[PDB]
């Protein structure tokens, strides 16, 4: 955790910034969190803009190339990120970015704070480079073939996002998804050729033609905005969760042709950090982490 930096921006706004990192290196999940507390003389709530960045590896490993009539590998089917507030009713999640479903290859947005408390989200990064807002923070991430959606359970105490395999192209064919189904060939998502004389373990889409999120890693950038009533003097807790759902893709030779299958979320890998937030001192302390895999 960096020591807090205090910056008087002008006679209305003072900003307090801390950066905190926590990671699990066995799971290859890293959280890089930027906490910006905004003290605005003209607004009677404290505002925290929390940017969640870092890494979630897909967990992909190559299939065994010697597998002859049946093979399989695990891949990054979906990434989940959430931020939740506990232990104080005077704290609420009030805004966040991205705000709407988005399947563009790159997500690039600015979240701006205006004197008096208004939050706006604009498309593109100019909004946080033109410096027109009293405070802004940007998100910038690649998610080619994947789709970001806001979780249905999002409410005043939690925001989460799902970044899910959505429209995957396989050597010009597709698009395919985690669920695609043909009665003859199964899910052809990462199948090499329907008739290939190759080994099962060498009858998959070559790794570099898979999406980066499927075989490599996701680099999340998400913003949560939390408000805290200035009257309240109590600390609060924030839990930040990064998660991958690992799917198992398989192929099998059935007499005349290959069949592909995708099993969803066969291993769920989760990393959570919990911070104590001091609103009076604009400081955060890491009080807990936890890691889980359902099927290592
Ligand atoms: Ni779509």
């Amino acid at each position: 955790i960096t020591p807090v930096s205090e910056k008087k921006v002008d006679d209305k706004i003072t900003l307090y910034k801390t950066t905190a990192t926590s990671d699990n290196d066995k799971l290859n999940i890293s959280q890089i969190l930027t906490f910006n507390f905004i003290k605005d003389k003209s607004y009677d709530k404290d505002t925290l803009v929390l940017k969640a960045a870092g890494n979630i590896n897909s967990g992909y490993k190559k299939p065994n190339p010697k597998d002859y009539n049946y093979s399989q590998f695990y891949w990054g089917g979906k990434y989940n990120v959430s931020v939740s507030s506990e232990s104080n009713d005077a704290v609420n999640v009030v805004d966040y970015a991205p705000k709407n479903q988005n399947e563009e290859f790159q997500v690039q947005q600015t979240l701006g704070y205006s004197y008096g408390g208004d939050i706006n989200i604009s498309n593109g990064l100019s909004g946080g480079l033109n410096g027109s807002k009293s405070f802004s923070e940007t998100i910038n991430y690649k998610q080619e073939s994947y789709r970001t959606t806001i979780d249905r359970k999002t409410n005043h105490k939690s925001i989460g996002w799902g970044v899910e395999a959505h429209k995957i192209m396989n050597n010009g064919w597709g698009p395919y998804g985690r669920d695609s189904y043909d009665p003859t060939y199964g899910n052809e998502l990462f199948l090499g050729g329907r008739q290939s004389s190759s080994n099962a373990g060498q009858n998959f889409l070559p790794t570099h033609q898979m999406p980066l999120l499927a075989r490599g890693n996701f680099n999340p950038e998400f913003i949560s905005v939390l408000s805290h009533k200035q009257n309240d003097t109590k600390k609060s807790k924030i839990k930040v969760t990064y998660q991958r759902e690992m799917d198992r893709y398989t192929n099998q030779w059935n007499r005349l042709h290959w069949v592909g299958n995708n099993y969803k979320n066969q291993n769920t890998v989760t990393f959570t950090s919990t911070y104590e937030v001091d609103w009076q001192n604009h400081t955060v302390k890491l009080i807990g982490t936890d890691s889980k895999e359902t099927n290592p």
